[PDB]
DNA sequence: CCCGGACCTGTGACAAATTGCCCTCAGACGG
DNA sequence: GGCCGTCTGAGGGCAATTTGTCACAGGTCCG
């Protein structure tokens, strides 16, 4: 029924810092790209309301504070790093929009892949919960299920955590119980998890789920 | 022995950021 | 032909929530 996003694991593995709006944005770019060699796409503001259920100008404001808040941002495929746009953004026509991709991203971006269709996420609200939820689709098995063990440092590398996320109780607090709950509240996996320790610090977490059915 | 100290946990506060809402007014188009 | 009524979207804002940071209470073990 609706679009089925597939992406190089390099890419659900990367380091990068995005917002909420900037990812929603990138899952579009990678379905425009697939779907074809020079990496210029283009966003419809009232299509874009339509997908995730906004009013055009709310929808305006997301575009357009989104666009400008790639400039500079850089990507690390462990590492590498390149800028994310080689152009300034610019609108041709009203409610239209035209981006510039670098294209030596193209190549990462199409390869070991992952896949998921976009009413999964699109009701998702932290960014740091988009991120987990690719890396266990990475994973998953035909029928629906699977189980993962990711390491923390890793964790707080390749989602670029902020620095207070270091102290393992505010981890917890803030980012794992938050992002679980929105999963299970908003997708349609249902997640579970277990830590794993050495000595005194917790060094994996540890996740299994399986599909509504 | 118990100390001060280096680890770990969770919680209460506060600061900074993001959310869906609300209102204005000109652009693009067709009847 | 050309004006105007309507559908858009580009601006300007808001209070209510969520996210990011740090002090302090309270556990263990070390030598
Ligand atoms: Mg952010
Ligand atoms: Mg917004
Ligand atoms: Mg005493
Ligand atoms: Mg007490
Ligand atoms: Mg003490």
């Amino acid at each position: 029924n609706s679009p089925r996003i597939v992406q190089s694991n390099d890419l659900t593995e990367a380091a990068y810092s995005l917002s909420r709006d900037q990812k929603r944005m990138l899952y579009l770019f990678v379905d425009q790209i697939r779907k074809s060699h020079d990496g210029i796409c283009e966003i419809h503001v009232a299509k874009y309301a339509e997908i995730f259920g906004l009013t055009s100008a709310e929808a305006s404001k997301d575009i357009r504070q989104a666009l400008k808040s790639f400039a500079g941002k850089e990507v690390v495929f462990y590492y590498e790093s390149f800028p994310w746009f080689i152009k300034p953004a610019h609108s041709p026509s009203r409610g239209l929009y035209s981006v510039h991709i670098n294209p030596y991203l193209i190549p990462f971006f199409i390869g070991r892949f992952t896949q998921f269709r976009l009413s999964e996420t699109k009701e998702i609200t932290n960014p740091y919960a988009m991120r987990l939820y690719e890396s266990l689709c990475q994973y998953r098995k035909p029928d629906g299920s699977g189980i993962v063990s990711l390491k923390i440092d890793w964790i707080i590398e390749r989602y670029q955590l902020p620095q207070s996320y270091q102290r393992m109780p505010d981890f917890r607090r803030r980012f794992l119980q938050v992002c679980v709950n929105e999963i299970n509240s908003r997708t349609p996996m249902r997640l579970s998890y277990i830590e794993k320790k050495k000595g005194r610090q917790t060094t994996h977490i540890v996740f299994s789920f399986r599909d509504i059915t």
